[PDB]
This record gives C-alpha cells, sequence and structure tokens, in this order.
C-alpha cells in the first residue's frame, strides 16, 4: 500500500504532487486485475492541471509514501520488482505505447529486492529522461507486490501479484530526439496469467530464479537508481 507523493528533478523537489501533476489514486490499494483498464495509470486516470518541466538528461525521481510523507513507504512484506514505462501524452495510455525505461527485481549481489531498496532509499527511485521528441508524457511507475503472488488474482481475488501503478504527467522541453520513442505495449493487455513473474511464490520459489515480466527495457533507455536524491526533512 504505496503512492507516489511528488518527483524531483536533478535533485530539485518539484512539491507536492497529488491531484497536480500526478495522476493519484483516491487511495494506496493495490490494482490485482490483470484485464482492468484500471492496469493503465491506476483507478482515477484523468488529465490533472499541471505538468513537470524537464528536458533529455535530467534525473528524474519518484517519491513514493505509505501514509505520510517519508514514513515507512511501503510494507517490508511487499518484496518484489520496480519498473518505470514511458508514453506519449496524447494516448491517455491506450494502446500499444508504453515503453519500459527501467527494471530491478532481486539484486543478486545485495540479496536484496528492489521495495527493500526503495525502503532503504525513503521511498526514491530515478531514472534519466530519454532523449525522446519533445512533448509531453506519462511516465508510468510500477511496484510489483509479490507477497500474495503464489496465486493468480483470477484463481482467488483475494491473492495476486499487487501493482501500485502512479502515472506523473511529464514535459520533456529540451530533448535531441536521438532516440526517437517506438511502439509499445498496452496496459491492460501486457501482462496476463501466463506472463513470467506474475505468478511466483517468494516462500518457495527463490528471488535468484525470478525473471520480472516482459517487456525488456528499451534501447533508448539511459538508466536509473533507487537511492535517496533529496533529503525531504531539510525542508
Ligand atoms: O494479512 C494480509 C497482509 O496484510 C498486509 O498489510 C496490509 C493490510 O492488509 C491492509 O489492510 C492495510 O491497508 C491500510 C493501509 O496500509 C493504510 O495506508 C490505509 O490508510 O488504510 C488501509 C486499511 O484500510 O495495508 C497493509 C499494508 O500496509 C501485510 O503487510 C501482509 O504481510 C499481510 O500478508
Ligand atoms: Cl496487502
Ligand atoms: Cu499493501
Amino acid at each position: 500500500h504505496t503512492l507516489v507523493w511528488g518527483v524531483w528533478v536533478n535533485g530539485v523537489d518539484q512539491g507536492d504532487g497529488r491531484n497536480i501533476y500526478i495522476r493519484s489514486p483516491p487511495n494506496n490499494n493495490p490494482v490485482k486485475n490483470l484485464t482492468s483498464p484500471d492496469m493503465t495509470c491506476n483507478v482515477d486516470n484523468r488529465v490533472v492541471p499541471k505538468s513537470v518541466p524537464v528536458n533529455a538528461g535530467d534525473t528524474l525521481t519518484f517519491e513514493w509514501y505509505h501514509n505520510t510523507r517519508d514514513d515507512d513507504i511501503i510494507a517490508s512484506s511487499h518484496h518484489g520488482p520496480i519498473a518505470v514505462y514511458i508514453a506519449p501524452a496524447a494516448s491517455n495510455g491506450q494502446g500499444n505505447v508504453w515503453v519500459k525505461l527501467f527494471e530491478d527485481a532481486y539484486n543478486v549481489t545485495n540479496s536484496t529486492w528492489a521495495v527493500d531498496r526503495l525502503i532503504t532509499a525513503h521511498g526514491q527511485h530515478s531514472v534519466v529522461v530519454p532523449h525522446v521528441a519533445p512533448g509531453d508524457y506519462l511516465f508510468r511507475a510500477e511496484i510489483i507486490a509479490l507477497h500474495e503472488a503464489d496465486s493468480l488474482y483470477s484463481q482467488n481475488p483475494i491473492r495476486g501479484a499487487q501493482f501500485y501503478i502512479s502515472c506523473a504527467q511529464i514535459t520533456i522541453n529540451s530533448s535531441d530526439d536521438s532516440t526517437p520513442l517506438p511502439a509499445g505495449v498496452p496496459f491492460p493487455g501486457a501482462y496476463t496469467d501466463s506472463t513470467p513473474g506474475i505468478q511466483f511464490n517468494i516462500y518457495t520459489t527463490p528471488a535468484t530464479s525470478y525473471v520480472a515480466p516482459p517487456p525488456s527495457v528499451w534501447s533508448g533507455a539511459l538508466g536509473g537508481s533507487i537511492a535517496q536524491v533529496g533529503d525531504a526533512s531539510l525542508e
């Protein structure tokens, strides 16, 4: 149970984005139905009044929280991966539009899931803004909590993989467009009951065997991190 509070751009806090530049849902409950329209941008997908200006190559940091800013972030039980996707905003997230910029699942070196490291990072994970066409975009940050993912939601709707989905409105101003954005995958649609990484038993199956759901990270993607960029306590 987690939500995005706002974003940072090059370590500069853009301020509380909830219902402002984040298409915030009404609460932190997960999406679990893989064929739900709610898989696009969570249960209240609509245009919000602001879009955060960035340039290609900026560090864009998403900041999550549980109940209040810079708290426990997400229950520690919620082990799983983190991904970020991008789509042109005029799509409203519909159709074959979502391109993956970032994946972090289980780090064998550290013996930790992405969610574990997100807690340590005070809810902060970042991407490099890619060199796509200037314009308005949706950045779809997705945490998958796997603590009930041994079941398919379609078999037992009390369980299933849990999707914490947050769409941020980002405007890319300065970009050379050296990596034009291709078509991508649909949400809902990209994840199905047979997709690797959707049904996974963290109690019985080693995390060293976990394969995150496709698609693969796009060749145009410039990377990211799970790390505290900004100190909310200094404000
Ligand atoms: O026992 C089932 C699993 O529970 C997990 O805790 C979640 C609770 O089930 C859920 O009721 C609670 O929801 C809170 C939410 O956290 C809070 O922010 C909001 O204000 O109110 C909701 C209640 O209406 O969320 C927790 C997760 O934080 C356990 O984490 C899990 O191990 C356990 O299997
Ligand atoms: Cl839960
Ligand atoms: Cu939860």
